[PDB]
């Protein structure tokens, strides 16, 4: 049956046009589409990671109040998520930075958790993501900030829920004992803490380019997070992953894979980036009818399920 605890997709919309805060629904941004999400439940995809804003959510302070209309639009995507039974993880999808300045008030970052965990304290099923990405910061913050997060989420009521955790420099795999070697040292009262990683198989793992280094990369690229992971005695989750549509692309995924299921002792599961209605065309897209990660992928992420 199944080789990993979870399996899933991204699923994007509510994070788009950033350029626009708050920018206007329909237009700049949207929520997915639960038809097109259950299309992935009947599949075997049982997480997703939905992300929004920080600033469309809460807007001018992260210590203010929610947007009823942008966040009513986000939780009726995450219940119907876990209204099916699946876990359903609220990503900020904000890059360490509020308004363009990197957070650095953990009191506010705490502030900001409290008030967005507490309307989902009693959902057993939601995941707390605590942001996507922190990148070009100093280690210390990006850890204090992990830790205000946490807080903010226990202190609120909601002590049945994983936290995912995410490192420095884009939060890579790769790049993991580079950078985020201090991330041992954050603390759970309920101890469900998971170390969500990215991991791209371009040149740089930006995720930009259809085309893979090599078929053997994504084994390469996650061998140091797992003996970390091993070691240190900590779970992770591969947060977001992704191949073009061509053999090399595909084989290069299978091998990662494989080794992150060899090793389901420490890797809880994955989500592909990105399912999620406005994708088109997009190299990376696993929404149905027609994303080409989706025709292309689909039966391959399948044989982990």
């Amino acid at each position: 049956a199944s080789s990993f605890e979870w399996f899933g997709s991204n699923e994007s919309g509510a994070e788009f046009g950033s350029g626009n805060i708050p920018g206007v629904e329909g237009t700049d941004y949207t929520f997915p589409n639960t038809t097109a999400i259950q299309i992935l439940i009947d599949a075997g995809m049982n997480i997703f990671r939905v992300p929004f804003l920080m600033e469309r959510m809460i807007p001018t302070e992260m210590t203010g109040s929610l947007d009823t209309a942008y966040f009513e639009g986000y939780s009726e995507v995450i219940n119907y998520i876990t209204g099916k039974g699946a876990h359903a993880v609220v990503d900020p999808h904000n890059f360490g930075r509020y308004y363009g300045t990197p957070i650095s008030s953990t009191s506010d970052f705490q502030t900001f958790w409290s008030t967005l965990a507490c309307q989902f304290k009693s959902n057993d099923l939601v995941i707390f993501d605590t942001n996507n990405e922190y990148h070009d910061m100093d280690e210390s913050v990006v850890v204090a900030l992990n830790q205000a997060a946490i807080d903010g989420i226990r202190d609120c009521g909601a002590t049945t829920q994983y936290i995912f955790v995410e490192g420095n420099a884009y939060s890579g795999a790769w790049t993991w004992t580079t950078y985020n070697t201090a991330m041992v040292n954050l603390t759970d009262p309920s101890d469900l803490i998971v170390y969500e990683m990215h991991q791209y198989l371009d040149s740089d793992g930006s995720g930009t380019s259809d085309q893979c280094v090599s078929s053997t990369v994504g084994q390469e690229r996650v061998v140091d997070a797992t003996t970390w992971l091993q070691s240190n005695g900590k779970l992770g989750i591969l947060g977001e992953f992704a191949g073009g549509a061509n053999s090399v692309c595909e084989e290069a995924v299978e091998g990662m894979l494989d080794y992150l299921a060899e090793n389901s002792d420490v890797w809880l599961g994955a989500s592909w980036w990105s399912a999620g209605p406005w994708w088109q065309d997009y190299i990376y897209s696993m929404e149905p009818p027609n994303g080409i990660a989706y025709e292309s992928y689909l039966s391959i992420l399948e044989t982990y399920f």
